[PDB]
């Protein structure tokens, strides 16, 4: 309270005689009427050269330079003059208009007095005293003021360069009136110390304090300057305390001042001054007193005045920062702070610490963020002239670096605090306060600002990342409190059934293991701030927009904190699956959409591939089998209908039946639902994609299956539709299914789903074959039967140019008959299944029916079975009747037409299919036979008999022969001598006299002129007969040797009897062909072994019975062991 008191006397004092209604000096030039000093810088006025000006009013004297630099009030400066010079009526008259100055102010500005008093809560009636009093204490002038003043001189700062080493070697002098003191001098220092005290005696407070900083120069430039200037020792700056602003213990940083203008003056002197005032001893610093004033009288107009309310004054430009409060209070601090010397940074720093007080009141952020701005441009910048930091310079600052430092330290500390609540302590339901956080930030960045170019600090907390943390700080206090209180926010915001919008319990505020609902709810409160964030507050807090975007912060740490929540929510729910799969996959969709919506796009998630499906992955693993029950259930169902309707085709061009739509439907229905996931991580994709196309073989192959084990009950000859449709409905799966493996990205498919689906179409595509064969096979009696009855029918034809006109009837009328059992079979049904069955159905069908057709018209009608009995065998001596050349034509024909039937102008099979087909051709071949040549059947014969020379399979005794080819070397033919060496283990012990010969005989085409047979002599009673007998063949000239072989054979010779054969030999001439000249032993067959072609050519040749080659081949190939005497039938 002390202080309080006394700065009340000293604010009255100073405001009802107040700076700004001094009288301005009337200064006349003047010729010093007595050897005068300069009342500012006291050199000698005296005479013309040494002119100064005299103010007529107050007869202070000054040079024209000093005049400027005489803050002394023109009335006090006349009194005390007056009173120096014995003036008193003049003296008198000062202190008269001093008087009325005083009445004038009192009357123009009683409210500034009662102000004054209020702020001080002092009582009208001591007001008016004490008023009275002040009024006195004015009025004593100086003539009753006096005081001892102790001026230790402590140090100068960023002082300016004068010396020729581009220092200076500043000193001080202090001058009080009639006395002038020095410091010592501090060398070459611009920062001196001199720690020097004064004492001085002041009898006047318009007195001036005169502190003159100067470079000692002792050289002789300074000598010579000394003759033309008084101010020899070169001016590094001034201060001129005005003794009115001393009050008590002082210690005060005053920037120096330039005298002259060839002054360069920079930096400043820190002073500690002892004023010893009579009537005002022990009094504080005008600092201090002023710190008091500010501070009541700020606390008066806010908490008294105004409840608490800061009332932000109304002020602009430059200056505002300056303007604290209404006129009257601003006029209070201004005149107490201009009288006093309280520089303007000092006010504002005072200013600043009481708004720091009072920062969460609305608009104050801004106001201190400019208020600092300024302090801070005011340390920062002002004059580069100075050599001195400017957080040195601001160690000069009289309101104290500390204390400023700790100040906006305390204040960094309450916006952090603050701005980690910003949701709450500045709702956006009010712009005002999302202004004053915008301006909360603004002050922040000002005081990091500040930190960084005043107090040049080299790591000051970046405001961007402590607004950051802030706001991360918010963001968890938001996150918990929606997370505590989901469904009551949730109710409220978005619930359209007021019955749902309350206190759901705090387990459904927050996460339960029962439902997901909270989740839901909570994806949707904590979309709510994001957007909050991003909308309301991202706006607001741009400052800093390349580092801080509330929205992005606001949806990192939101998704963060749920992400972790859910992570761990999921894996306890995959623990007690309680809720269904739909609603994991519902969750799953909204996590997706969250994360997709506000995340995805995050630098930091867009970054990596979504960890949430992981999630996931289990409930749509556990979803997929579900899948798979339900829709082979389904497809039983759908199979059940189907099969019940008998299978209608689903009409008369989607050729399948219903229950492949269903089932492919359900399938779809399936594959959506997946494919909707979009799931993010291929690999859980890859894995769903396996499942899945598991669930599709699955299912498929059941259809398949299913339709297949019924498939031949449909054969049946009343139903031939529904098989046609059964092979459409799987022809319809196979189509399907490519363009289910297409959906499910074909090509881009996972390599193990892609191969069981590959695999899948390959088993479709084999059911489809079997299914046809089926389909054909149910054919293949009624095919039999009708080429049964085209063979009944063309046995009616025979060699026709000798028969009569029913038969040789046209080659073409008589091909139409044959067919006329099979094409009333063919062109209803073909024509059917051309319409019913797909393209692919048809073509397969039409296959499986081709070759049944060849192959029963092969068997049935060219090679006949009964045609070994009739004469390749012995049944019956028939001439069998040939395919005669009317006949192999008509067939021909009738192939032709089959072929151009089963090709249907392009409907059915390709002629390029049907000419190559190997049963054609197997068909042709047959028929070809039936017409050849004699030495062309009996070549033919030799060339396919190539088994005829590899190994008789029990022998009835062998051969020894040497044999010789010869091509012949005198002609180029082929002879073929053979050295018919002996026989042995002849299977012939017979009841008589033994006597064997041997019989070679040559066997290939071009023989008619030709010697076939020869023999050797006979041997009496000779098991082992030796004969060493040579023959010699002759070969056609044209045909090679391996159109020949050698046919041995041993009889035993019997007159009246018949020469029984004992057995025969082959020997292949193609051998000979290489070996040029063979001995082998031969061994001894009982007939000759044969192949098909063989028996076919024999019965071909059989039937050319006037034909003598024929005869003898027929006769020499069925010469057989007349078996007796050692055994009948061989091996092959």
């Amino acid at each position: 309270e002390e202080l309080k008191n006394h700065v009340y006397k000293k604010t009255l004092q100073a405001l009802i005689y107040p700076i700004s209604c001094t009288t301005p000096h009337n200064f006349e030039v003047w010729t010093a009427t007595t050897p005068t000093y300069c009342y500012e810088c006291e050199g000698l006025l005296w005479g013309i050269a040494r002119q100064g000006m005299r103010c007529t009013e107050c007869g202070v004297k000054c040079h024209e330079k000093c005049q400027d630099l005489l803050n002394a009030d023109c009335l006090q400066r006349a009194a005390e003059k007056s009173s120096k010079h014995g003036a008193e009526d003049r003296t008198q008259n000062i202190i008269m208009v001093l008087k009325d100055r005083m009445k004038i102010r009192e009357r123009n500005k009683p409210e500034i007095f009662e102000l004054i008093q209020e702020v001080f809560a002092v009582t009208k009636s001591a007001h008016t005293q004490q008023m009275k009093a002040v009024k006195q204490s004015v009025l004593d002038g100086t003539s009753k003021w006096s005081a001892k003043i102790s001026i230790t001189v402590v140090c100068a700062q960023g002082l300016q360069a004068k010396d020729k080493t581009g220092s200076s070697d500043p000193y001080v002098t202090v001058q009080v009136g009639k006395t002038k003191k020095r410091t010592k001098t501090i060398y070459g220092n611009l920062n001196p110390v001199w720690e020097e005290n004064f004492h001085f005696e002041c009898h006047n407070s318009s007195d001036r304090i005169k502190v003159r900083v100067w470079d000692e120069d002792d050289d002789i430039k300074s000598r010579v300057k000394q003759r033309f200037k008084r101010e020899s020792d070169d001016f590094l700056g001034q201060t001129i305390i005005e003794v009115r602003t001393l009050s008590g213990e002082m210690d005060v940083w005053y920037n120096l001042d330039k005298r002259t203008d060839k002054s360069a003056v920079s930096g400043a002197i820190r002073l500690h001054i002892s004023v010893e005032i009579k009537g005002e001893e022990k009094v504080a610093p005008y600092h201090v007193q002023y710190t008091c004033l500010h501070e009541n009288l700020f606390h008066f107009v806010t908490d008294v005045q105004n409840n608490g309310v800061v009332k932000i004054p109304d002020a602009k430009g430059d200056d505002a920062w300056k303007v604290y409060y209404d006129e009257t209070a601003q006029e209070i601090v201004d005149e107490f702070a201009m009288r006093y010397g309280v520089e303007s940074i000092y006010q504002a720093m005072t200013h600043f610490a009481c708004l720091s007080s009072k920062y969460m009141c609305p608009g104050v952020p801004a106001v201190m963020s400019t208020l600092l701005a300024n302090i801070n441009a005011y340390y920062a910048h002002t004059t580069a002239s100075t050599n001195v930091s400017a957080s040195d310079r601001f160690a000069a600052s009289n309101f104290g670096k500390e204390r400023f430092v700790k100040l906006l330290d305390q204040l960094h500390n309450s916006l952090r605090i603050d701005l980690s609540m910003y949701r709450n302590n500045f709702p956006a339901s009010s712009p005002e306060r999302l202004q004053d956080l915008k301006s909360t930030v603004d002050l922040l960045t000002s005081i990091t600002f500040f930190r960084m170019k005043v107090q040049e600090l080299q790591s000051p907390p970046r405001a961007s990342q402590v607004v950051k943390d802030c706001v991360k700080a918010c963001l968890n206090s938001t996150y918990e409190y929606i997370f505590n209180n989901c469904h009551e926010l949730y109710g409220r915001e978005y619930q359209t059934d007021p019955a749902k919008k309350g206190e759901v319990p705090p387990e459904e505020q927050g996460p339960s293991i029962k439902n997901l609902d909270f989740w839901s709810k909570l994806i949707t409160l904590i979309v709510s701030i994001i957007e909050e964030d991003k909308n309301s507050y991202t706006p607001c807090l741009n400052q800093f927009p390349q580092e801080l975007n509330v929205g992005k912060i606001s949806a990192e740490v939101m998704w963060s904190l749920f992400a972790q929540d859910m992570k761990y929510a999921m894996e306890e729910h995959d623990k007690h699956r309680l809720c269904k799969s739909a609603d994991y996959m519902n969750l799953h969709f909204k996590v997706k959409w969250l994360y997709n919506e506000y995340v995805a796009e995050l630098p930091t998630f867009k970054d990596r591939v979504p960890e949430y499906p992981a999630w996931f992955e289990p409930f749509v693993i556990q979803w997929l089998d579900e899948n798979e029950e339900v829709s082979r259930d389904f497809l039983h169902g759908a199979l059940e209908r189907d099969k019940k309707d008998g299978f209608q085709q689903t009409s008369e061009h989607a050729l399948f039946s219903c229950s492949v739509v269903d089932v492919f439907s359900q399938l779809n229905q399936s594959f959506e639902i997946i494919k909707k996931l979009e799931c993010p991580d291929p690999q859980i994709v890859g894995h769903y994609m396996r499942r899945f196309a598991k669930t599709i073989s699955n299912v498929l192959l059941q259809y398949a299956d299913i339709v297949s084990k019924d498939f031949a009950s449909y054969c049946s000859k009343e139903k031939e539709k529904v098989p046609c449709i059964l092979m459409n409905n799987t022809q319809q799966l196979r189509v399907q299914l490519e363009k289910m493996f297409e959906a499910m990205g074909g090509k881009e498919l996972d390599a193990e789903a892609s191969g069981t689906l590959k695999e899948l179409q390959v088993k479709l595509n084999n059911v489809l074959d079997e299914l046809s064969h089926v389909f054909a096979t149910s054919f293949q009696p009624h095919i039999e039967e009708c080429v049964r009855q085209m063979g009944d029918i063309l046995s009616q034809v025979k060699g026709t140019g000798n028969v009569p006109a029913s038969a040789c009837s046209s080659v073409a009328q008589d091909a139409d008959n044959v067919l006329q059992p099979i094409m009333d079979l063919l062109d209803s049904n073909l024509t059917l299944f051309a319409k019913i069955c797909e393209k692919t159905v048809l073509k397969r069908v039409l296959k499986e029916l081709w070759k049944l057709v060849m192959n029963t018209m092969e068997r049935t009608i060219v090679l006949p079975p009964e045609f070994l009995s009739k004469l390749k065998d012995h049944m019956v001596r028939e001439e069998a009747k040939s395919l005669t050349p009317k006949q192999c034509a008509v067939v021909e024909l009738a192939l032709d037409t089959i072929k151009q039937y089963f090709h249907a102008g392009g409907v059915g099979l390709k002629k390029t299919f049907l000419e190559k087909s190997p049963d054609l051709q197997s068909l042709r071949y047959a028929l070809s036979l039936y017409t050849q040549a004699t030495d062309l059947l009996i070549k033919t014969f030799v060339q396919t008999q190539s088994a005829q020379g590899s190994g008789v399979e029990d022998p009835v005794g062998e051969v020894s022969v040497h044999v010789e080819l010869f091509t012949h070397p005198g002609t180029g033919e082929q002879k073929v001598t053979v050295k018919v060496v002996a026989a042995n283990d002849l299977k012939w012990q017979t009841s008589g006299i033994f006597r064997p010969f041997i019989e070679v005989n040559i066997v290939g085409p071009q023989l008619s002129d030709k010697k076939r047979k020869f023999a050797t002599k006979s041997k009496n009673n000779s098991w082992a007969p030796k004969y060493n007998e040579s023959f010699q063949f002759s070969l056609s000239a044209d045909a090679g040797p391996e159109c020949y072989e050698l046919q041995v054979c041993v009889k035993d010779y019997c007159f009246a009897r018949e020469d029984r054969t004992v057995g025969l030999a082959v020997l292949q001439l193609r051998e000979l062909a290489q070996r040029g000249s063979a001995a082998c032993w031969l061994p001894l067959g009982r007939r000759i072994h044969m192949d098909d072609t063989g028996l076919t050519v024999l019965r071909i040749l059989s039937q050319r019975s006037n034909d003598e080659v024929a005869k003898e081949f027929v006769k020499l190939k069925s010469d057989t062991r007349s078996a007796e005497e050692g055994g009948a039938a061989p091996a092959p």
